[PDB]
């Protein structure tokens, strides 16, 4: 029982449902964010009865200020938030349109935004010694054939860690990322290739599990790792060199 | 006379004037684009008589594959893009607007995306071994307080970067980065800290120059520079690690 | 019951690693070079904990050690490369001795100990784990510092090259930078104040305890997935 | 009138240095290791070559060297620290003497010449460039190759430290880390064919000439601002 509070977006499905499973196993109240799949946020809640779900399009900042603004109320403060919503919108880079970039663009840089400076002002405000973790990718840290505009927004991610971790160092806020390689989750579930990949391209020859980023993740929002901010973990098997 | 043809954006001031009359030393037919100072583009113009200069606004799609496709014809293909325009719209993170993270967002990623999918469109058609070379900066390397929205684009920047090198490699386009720090320009003319960035974060104590980030672009665009591609090269004076 | 080896496990960094590895129930081996007194003391505060005297450069005594240990418990889980030594000072000031005795100990002494824990991990079945302590001076380089930089940039190498070699053994090896943390290798400095106000945004060195915290992470079945990484912990002070 | 020492500068990387910088305008020093017949046709295409048999890793004979090319000419300007060796093989498979062996010529060989070297560039106020040689196997790990990537690490590290130690004189240190590069080192490979078509985009082969090109530019007043860098050469082998 941690007596803490923690939003996970997108946590109710894949990588978001494993951390919303272990912030709710180490004692937090987690609020889980999701966008449109009702059936999986109501189904997680009637498992972990103490979870709220709330489906809220990040990329929409004035219900994302309403919603923390309510969350806050309710419990007095946020001491940690994951931003772990995000979409991919694969293809080429000469035939992916502009709406595949202004899409993925749109959440997995504007969303993070809207949440990270809903939630930093109360931080900030209350003094706060709280903990914002970003999820991004290997794809961001040493780009993807196909995924120009996904690898695009998962650096951007990266570098809003360390600026955000250089502008609330003095307030006591660690600000990190973690970025998984090849995760088992429905994302990666229609790879054909998935043998290749194992086979030659990851030194420990299996994808990842959801749980494994979870576990790193909770270290990293626990009191084990206030002396860490600013950096990016890569989890992935050996995949790549950071 | 290399018998090149190169175009850079943003041109005709600061560390792009500079590239601009290092290409065009180097014997390349430059086309210098630039947004909005008429009097800045006649006034290279009328140093350098065989510049094109053209007033175009690259997160503008359709006047950007207008301005491509008229260069193309004229020139008969393009050898060398160097992404260089870019725009600041610095404040604290909790004081940030909407307005200054799209203004940014649409210039230093889509403004750059414009380009390289009209010109890389080109270059894969005609079997150019051609290049691109973007501009980013150190803070989106390694953050910077001040400046998520302009180190969040110069993050995405080198992703994008890394990620084109790897879908064009085999197309023999080689597709780098270069991230200055500071420059003596007007973008950084403005500061009253200059001198406590010299004497306490600068190694070599000094503001680099634009021509010295112009002879690593013009390093990297000719035919010495074919076996390095999806890299960022820092020109710092040493302020940071890479 | 899981056995892990901390070298240089007494004082400092490897104390407050070995006293956490003893929290979380290992069989916990601490190997130092010189210092009985802090090492009965230690013993005294946690009484399953085996102590050696071991001057892990040198090979065959290493060796012989790592054999005792393995045949007494059966097996080893777990090496933490902690021990190292600093001989600072101007480059153009740093003799061939300084050279060598910090090579001979931060990348030979990683060398002898992980040669030998390895190929018993290996034998065995064992899906082990290898933690290295290196340093954001090997990152980042540091003034007055050319030999220890060198060293500890060698042990993130080392880390990657052993991290493949031995990924399809199931060995994660990993390797973890610590910044500026508050012990006897920092005591005696008089900049503390200006790195905390200028160099460290967080403002504060680092505790042993919290590296430990690190360390016991990448040692856990929770750390199964990362391998080959380098994990700096330093307030943030420098960009890896 | 500038001068150039490049270490290994007679055959492969080394020897492309050697022609470049000559090419650039430089008073070229070629020191080797054991090859005289292929230092000796070097210096006939060369003429104003200069060639020594020296062992980098002997601090008393590089002194004397550098000593007597410094009266000589005047100065230096330029030091490649590009003499390297290899001793492959299994880390568990890998003697004390392999690590010796590379360690004493990939990391004392550059501390000797560098020591000897920044001594009269810092007493004669020459604003000088060393540019120091690594590898990707440095910087990612490569099976096989604990030892050499343990030093080829150190010598970025090296690079870092030295160029923050020497800025204020005006001297800049930058290091160059090619990948697979066309020469004798990798002429004995078998899997150049699985290289080229899965492991480099470029799906080729540097050639020496390219590392070369690359050494001149950051030994060139072009690139003054450049300091403390490592420059991957690699056809996109690697992330850095
Ligand atoms: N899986 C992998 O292999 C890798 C994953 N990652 C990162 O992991 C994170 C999670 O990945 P994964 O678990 O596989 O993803 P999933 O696609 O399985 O889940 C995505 C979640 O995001 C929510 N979501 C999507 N768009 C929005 C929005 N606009 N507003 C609010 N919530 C939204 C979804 O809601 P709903 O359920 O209603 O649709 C869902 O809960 C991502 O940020 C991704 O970039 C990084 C590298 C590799
Ligand atoms: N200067 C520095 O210290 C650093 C610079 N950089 C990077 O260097 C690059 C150039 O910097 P610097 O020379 O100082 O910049 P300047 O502000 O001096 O020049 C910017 C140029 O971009 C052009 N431009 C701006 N917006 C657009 C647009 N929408 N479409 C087309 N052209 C446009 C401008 O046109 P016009 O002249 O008509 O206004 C101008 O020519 C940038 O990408 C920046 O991020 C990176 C790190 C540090
Ligand atoms: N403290 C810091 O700020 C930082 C530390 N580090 C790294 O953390 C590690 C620990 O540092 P710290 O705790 O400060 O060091 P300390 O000097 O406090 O402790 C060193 C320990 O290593 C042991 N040791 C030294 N040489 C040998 C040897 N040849 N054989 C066996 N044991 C040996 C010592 O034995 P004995 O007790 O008998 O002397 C002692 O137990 C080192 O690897 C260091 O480089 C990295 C970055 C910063
Ligand atoms: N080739 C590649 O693919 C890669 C090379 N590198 C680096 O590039 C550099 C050159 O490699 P490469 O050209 O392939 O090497 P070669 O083996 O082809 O050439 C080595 C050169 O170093 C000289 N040398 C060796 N030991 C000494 C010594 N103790 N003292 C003086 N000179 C010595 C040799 O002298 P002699 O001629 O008498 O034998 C020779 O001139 C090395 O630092 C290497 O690690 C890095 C990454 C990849």
């Amino acid at each position: 029982n941690a007596m803490k509070v923690a939003i996970v977006t997108g946590g109710t499905r894949g990588i978001g449902r494993a951390i919303t499973k272990e912030l709710y196993k180490e004692g937090y109240k987690v609020i889980a964010i999701y966008n449109s799949n009702d059936a999986k946020a109501r189904a997680l809640q009637e498992e972990l009865p103490k979870l709220d779900v709330y489906k809220c399009n990040i990329s929409d900042a004035k219900a994302v200020q309403k919603l923390v603004t309510k969350i806050f109320r309710e419990y007095g403060g946020i001491d940690c938030l994951v931003n772990n919503a995000g979409i991919v919108r694969d293809g080429f880079f000469l035939m992916m349109s502009k709406e595949k970039w202004m899409d993925v663009i749109n959440i997995n840089i504007m969303g993070l935004v809207n949440m990270s400076k809903a939630v930093l002002k109360i931080m900030k405000a209350k003094r706060i010694q709280g903990k914002v973790i970003n999820i991004s990718s290997t794809s961001g840290i040493a780009g993807q054939i196909g995924q120009a505009n996904y690898s695009a927004t998962k650096g951007a991610i990266i570098s809003i860690t360390k600026t955000l971790a250089k502008e609330f160092a003095s307030d006591g806020i660690t600000i990190n990322c973690v970025s998984p390689g090849f995760i088992e989750t429905d994302m990666t579930n229609e790879l054909q290739n998935k043998e290749e990949l194992k086979e030659h391209l990851i030194p420990l020859k299996r994808f990842g599990q959801p749980e494994e980023v979870a576990w790193l993740v909770s270290f990293l929002a626990s009191e084990k790792a206030n002396y860490i901010t600013g950096k990016n973990i890569v989890i992935d098997g050996g995949m790549i060199n950071d």
